[PDB]
DNA sequence: CGGCCTACG
DNA sequence: CGTA
DNA sequence: GCCG
C-alpha cells in the first residue's frame, strides 16, 4: 500500500466504512482544535482503508499499513473488539466538538470564528440570531440559510439546476461550457454542494465571463446570496414540489489551456489533492495548483490537454474520478 | 526533528 | 478573516 | 500523528 492517496484508487463506497467514520471524527476533532498535523494523519490512515480490497478483522492486518502507528491502531483494535472506541464517543458528545461542528457548518464561520464565538460563550444558533450586529452580511445568509443548506443535495436535482446555468452562461458568451465537478463528479449521490467549472474552446474568451453569469443569474431571480473575479460562492433557490429550498453552488471559470487543471483541483477529492499536491512537490519537485503545473528549475510550466496529461506528468497511473474518493 | 496544498474573495 |  |  503506497503512502499518498494520489498513488492507489479509492472508490466512493468500501469495506472499512465503520473504521473509516471513526478516524474522520478524531480527525475533525483535531482541525477544530488546530492541528492540522494531527487531523492529516487521521484523514490519511482513514483513507487507507477505505483502499483496502476487505474488510479488516484484526489488528494483525494494520501492520506494515501507512498512517497507522499506536494511536490509529489502539482506535482500531477498540473498535474491532467493543464495537465502540471510548476516544471517539467522548469527543461525539463534548460539548466543545458539538458547537465547533454546528457552527463552523455555517457559511461565512470557520475555525477561527467559531472558536472565538465557543470561547465567548456561544452555544447554539439561537444565541447567534440574539446578536446580529456581530455577524458579516455572509454570514447573515448563512445563518438566514442554514436549515436548508444543512439538507443534502441530491444527484437528482443538479442536471435542472446546471441547465439553468448554461441557459445564462450561453448568454453570457455562446459557446461557453458548463461542467459538474466536485463529489458530483466523482459519483456521489449527495453532496452538501454543487460545483460548477465554466471555460470557453477559445483562449482568452473566457475573460471577464463569471460577473457576467452572475448578473444574468440575478436578473432570473435565482441568487438568494453572493458577492472582476473567477470564484463564485453563491446561494441559490432550487426549486421543490410547490416551493423551492436553498442550496449552496461554487462556479469558477478558467481559460481552457488550464481547464484539465481546474477539472482536476475541482473534482477533488478534499484529500486526493492535497496529498497530489504534496506528491508532485515532494516526490517530483514540480509545483501544482488548479491554473498549471510549475517546474521551478526550468521556470516552465507543463501544457496539459487532459488530466491524463497531467497524472502522466507527474508519473502516476491515471485515476477516473470514481477512484479519487480519498 | 520538519513538514503537513495552494489558491481566490 | 472567509471560501474551494 | 505519523513519515522519512
Ligand atoms: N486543494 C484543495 N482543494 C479543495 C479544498 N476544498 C475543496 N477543494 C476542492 C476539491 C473538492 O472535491 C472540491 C469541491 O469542494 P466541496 O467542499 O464542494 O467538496 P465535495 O464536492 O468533494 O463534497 P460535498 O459537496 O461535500 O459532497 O474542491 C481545499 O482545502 N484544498
Ligand atoms: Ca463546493
Ligand atoms: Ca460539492
Ligand atoms: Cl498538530
Ligand atoms: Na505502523
Ligand atoms: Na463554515
Amino acid at each position: 500500500m503506497p503512502a499518498y492517496a494520489c498513488q492507489r484508487p479509492t472508490p466512493l463506497t468500501h469495506h472499512n466504512t465503520g473504521l473509516s467514520e471513526a478516524l474522520e471524527i478524531l480527525a475533525e476533532a483535531a482541525g477544530f482544535e488546530g492541528s492540522e498535523g494531527r487531523l492529516l494523519t487521521f484523514c490519511r490512515a482513514a483513507s487507507v482503508l477505505k483502499a483496502l480490497p476487505s474488510p479488516v478483522t484484526t489488528l494483525s492486518q494494520l501492520q506494515g499499513l501507512p498512517h497507522f502507528g499506536e494511536h490509529s491502531s489502539r482506535v482500531v483494535q477498540e473498535l474491532l473488539e467493543h464495537g465502540v472506541c471510548e476516544e471517539v464517543e467522548r469527543v461525539r458528545r463534548s460539548e466543545r466538538y458539538q458547537t465547533m461542528k454546528l457552527f463552523t457548518q455555517i457559511f461565512g464561520v470557520g475555525v477561527k470564528t467559531a472558536d472565538r464565538w465557543y470561547r465567548e460563550g456561544l452555544r447554539t444558533l439561537d444565541d447567534l440570531r440574539e446578536q446580529p450586529q456581530k455577524l458579516t452580511q455572509q454570514q447573515k445568509a448563512g445563518l438566514q440559510h442554514h436549515q436548508d443548506l444543512s439538507t443534502p443535495v441530491l444527484r437528482s436535482d443538479v442536471d435542472a439546476l446546471q441547465q439553468v446555468v448554461e441557459e445564462a452562461v450561453g448568454q453570457a458568451l455562446p459557446g461557453a461550457t458548463v461542467t459538474l465537478t466536485g463529489g458530483f463528479r466523482r459519483g456521489k449521490l449527495q453532496g452538501h454542494d454543487v460545483d460548477f467549472l465554466i471555460t470557453h474552446p477559445k483562449e482568452g474568451q473566457e475573460a471577464g465571463l463569471l460577473p457576467r453569469v452572475m448578473c444574468r443569474l440575478q436578473d432570473q431571480g435565482l441568487i438568494l446570496y453572493h458577492q472582476a473575479f473567477e470564484r463564485s460562492f453563491c446561494i441559490f433557490r432550487l426549486p421543490q414540489p410547490g416551493s423551492w429550498k436553498a442550496v449552496r453552488v461554487d462556479l469558477v471559470v478558467a481559460p481552457v489551456s488550464q481547464f484539465p487543471f481546474a477539472l482536476l483541483g475541482w473534482t477533488g477529492s478534499k484529500l486526493f489533492q492535497r496529498e497530489l499536491r504534496r506528491f508532485s512537490r515532494k516526490e517530483k519537485g514540480l509545483w501544482l495548483n488548479s491554473h498549471g503545473l510549475f517546474d521551478p528549475e526550468q521556470k516552465t510550466f507543463f501544457q496539459a490537454a487532459s488530466e491524463e496529461d497531467i497524472f502522466r506528468h507527474l508519473g502516476l497511473e491515471y485515476l477516473p474520478p470514481e477512484q479519487r474518493n480519498a
